[PDB]
This record gives C-alpha cells, sequence and structure tokens, in this order.
C-alpha cells in the first residue's frame, strides 16, 4: 500500500494517538482506524523502538513516516552522517543521487541551502518527500525527486551542483568494480559539473583497490564510530591536479562521544619507512582503533610515535615513556607470560577476572577465556600477543589512565 501526503499524516497521528497499543492490539482492536490502514500504523508502532535506539533525534520528532524497516536497517547511524558534513562549504549546492531514508542528505543540507535528492524506489521517495522537509532547518531549498539519476543527468548538470554524494549499492569479496551505480562512468560524466564527487564505500571494500580503480581521488577516509568501521568515503575532482594513488591522502579516524584529530597518512610513507620490532616488553602497551588498523598505517604508526611494535603481524606497539595521545587503548604492563598450552589452566591465579584480546596469537579470545576459566569483568586485560622473534606471549594489562 502506498500513501499520499493525505494518509501519512492520518497514519502518524494514529501511530501516535493510539502509541500504547501493541502492533496486534492495533491490528484486531479499538481504535477509529480504518481496517485499510491498521498494518500502517501497526508498522509505525513496531518499528518505533528500533527506530529510537538508531535515531534517537528522528523518534523524537512528530509525523516522521517511516517508509520500511529494510530502510531503516540500511541507513547510516547518526554520528557517520554528521562526520560527512564536514565536507561541505556554508551555503553550496547538492545532488544526493542515490537517496534512501535521506539521513545523509540531510546532514550535506545542514550545510548547503540548496540540494536534489534522488531515489529510485517510489515508496522510499515518498516518505523522503514527507520527512525531508520536517527535518531540515529555515531556509533550505530542496527537490525531492523519483527515479534513477541516470534520468536526470541534465537537470543535475544545469544544476551544476557543488557536489554530488553517492552511496552505492552491493551487486565473497566486495570490489569496486561491483558498485551500484558503477563508479567510474558516473565519474567520467559527472565530474565536469561539480566540484567535488564523494562516494560512501562499504567498510569491506580493500583500500588499495579503490585507490587503483578510482580516478582523480584526493582524499580517502576511513571514519569509525561505535568501536568499528562504518565506512569509507572517497572525494575526488577534477578541479584539482590528479595524485598518484600511493600520494592520497588517507584519514583514519575514530569518532568519539565529544572534536576528534584524524591521523593522516599516505600508502607511500607506510612504504616506504621501516621500524624496529621488539623481542622485549616496555612500560606502555598500546592498541590502535580499528579505521587505524583497516587504513593499514600499521609501521607509520609507530614512526609518528616514537614507539616500537611488537611483530609485523602484531599490531601493538610499546615504549618506556608515555605517550599520552594515542589512536587506541593504552595500557600499562603488569605481566608478560611466555605462552604455552599448560599456562592456561594456571591464568586464575593472575588474575581474578579479565577483558580478553588477541593480536596475532593461535587462539581466539573466545578460546583463551573458555581453555583458563577466565571470569569476565574487572579492569584488567589479558592480550595475547606474539614478540619479534616469533615468540607467543600473554600481556597483563591495566588502563593507563
Amino acid at each position: 500500500m502506498l500513501f499520499d501526503e493525505k494518509e501519512i499524516l492520518a497514519i502518524t497521528r494514529w501511530a501516535k494517538l493510539y502509541a500504547n497499543q501493541s502492533p496486534d492490539r492495533i491490528l484486531l482492536g479499538s481504535n477509529d482506524i480504518p481496517p485499510e490502514y491498521r498494518a500502517a500504523v501497526a508498522t509505525q508502532i513496531e518499528l518505533w523502538p528500533r527506530l529510537r535506539n538508531k535515531l534517537p533525534q528522528w523518534a523524537g520528532i512528530s509525523s516522521l513516516y517511516i517508509p520500511s524497516r529494510l530502510s531503516l536497517e540500511q541507513s547510516s547511524g547518526a554520528v557517520t552522517s554528521s562526520y560527512k558534513s564536514r565536507f561541505i562549504r556554508e551555503g553550496t549546492k547538492v545532488v544526493d543521487l542515490t537517496g534512501g531514508l535521506g539521513i545523509d542528505f540531510i546532514a550535506l543540507m545542514s550545510k548547503a541551502s540548496q540540494g536534489i535528492y534522488i531515489e529510485r524506489n517510489d515508496e522510499t521517495a515518498v516518505a523522503a518527500r514527507h520527512n525531508i522537509p520536517l527535518l531540515l532547518n529555515e531556509g533550505k531549498d530542496v527537490n525531492i525527486l523519483t527515479g534513477d539519476f541516470k534520468e536526470y543527468l541534465p537537470l543535475i548538470k544545469t544544476f551544476h551542483p557543488d557536489y554530488i554524494y553517492v552511496d552505492p549499492a552491493r551487486r565473497r569479496v566486495y570490489a569496486i568494480a561491483d558498485c551500484e551505480p558503477d563508479l567510474i562512468p558516473l565519474a567520467t560524466e559527472l565530474l565536469p559539473f561539480c566540484s567535488s564527487i564523494l562516494a560512501k564505500l562499504s567498510p569491506m571494500i580493500d583500500l588499495w583497490d579503490t585507490l587503483q580503480s578510482l580516478l582523480h581521488v584526493q582524499e580517502l577516509h576511513v571514519v569509525a564510530a561505535h568501536g568499528e568501521v562504518k565506512e569509507l568515503l572517497v572525494r575526488m575532482s577534477l578541479n584539482e591536479a590528479t595524485i598518484p594513488p600511493e600520494k592520497v591522502p588517507i584519514h583514519a579516524i575514530n569518532l568519539l562521544l565529544e572534536t576528534v584529530i584524524p591521523f593522516i597518512f599516505t600508502m607511500e610513507e607506510e612504504r616506504s619507512i621501516s621500524i624496529p620490532y621488539t623481542d622485549s616488553i616496555d612500560k606502555y602497551v598500546y592498541e590502535p582503533h580499528t579505521a587505524l588498523l583497516k587504513a593499514g598505517a600499521f609501521k607509520t604508526v609507530a614512526y609518528r610515535l616514537g614507539l616500537r611494535k611488537l611483530h609485523p603481524n602484531s599490531h601493538l606497539y610499546t615504549s618506556e615513556a608515555y605517550e599520552s595521545a594515542f589512536p587506541g587503548r593504552t595500557f600499562v604492563l603488569e605481566e608478560i607470560i611466555p605462552f604455552s598450552t599448560s599456562v592456561l589452566k594456571q591464568l586464575r591465579k593472575v588474575v581474578p577476572q579479565a577483558s580478553i584480546s588477541c593480536r596475532n596469537f593461535p587462539l581466539s579470545p573466545i578460546e583463551l577465556r573458555q581453555r583458563s576459566k577466565m571470569a569476565d569483568g574487572g579492569e584488567k586485560t589479558l592480550m595475547g600477543t606474539t614478540m619479534a622473534d616469533g615468540k607467543k606471549v600473554l600481556l597483563l594489562l591495566r588502563k593507563a589512565e
């Protein structure tokens, strides 16, 4: 069932009026909802808790209509959508080619004054056509279009936006060749009619594959939130000189509960550096965040910060002096234990309970936990890893602050 504006207004009024009824009660229970609208109202009620968790600012807005559970689970989160606003100069023009629930478009429009939103799916577009004006600040100009952007190329070219944003879908591995829409012909055709294209890519895409496959890339950002990599963002522009792939600036950023500073490097730098690997542990132990790991700044972090790395495949660092601003977790070393199967049942002797992590180790953390019978909780961490000479060890760590 597709709804017009009048019906969407009624459905949201009924979802609110009858908010305290379960979806089954909506369906077979007491209210003034005509039979043909009860499923739609029940659907809005059913998914409101999941909307509140993901987009709490939306769940508090009256009259917002969620086109589907499908569209809700596919959308950007609140924190990454807003990071994107940093790419967009205040008062500019934007086109969003791939649309969706519209949270990325809204984040772009926090800065831009004019925008075109384009969404292939009629149902999704109808909801956006309703929701978008309820979410925009005052003095914003938008055009909300249904269909494939390839049917609107003359309008897009005439608009000549400052930015064109695209979030492609996937048509084992996720390659740049699998992007729908295909980014290479898209860029060939549209780079001449915008300042930049900003593409949001899956965290499963290979960085090097991306940098080898896309022309005119100016920067690539690896963006983590909630402890995990959420997206890669690539900006392309004919406006600026071509940068060879090994020289493209890579930004690794871990978004947190507050201003934070990116780790910026290049593959050329990563490849060109060489570092010491240590057979021995020092006082401080450092574990890089997920965005650093995905970006591949394994050596650069040690070189930039004057740290020793344990092993080429152990993505942990150590130093005698305290680095206070480390990009990940910092620990104080309490014990180092040479690993063998026989030590596992002895670990309860060393600490009453612990979190367990592994960085290059023959057991997974859950295997380490079960085989040692180690209670979870507390403030300490047991870390399985490998030193530069291949010796496997367990580290007993406490947080540095």
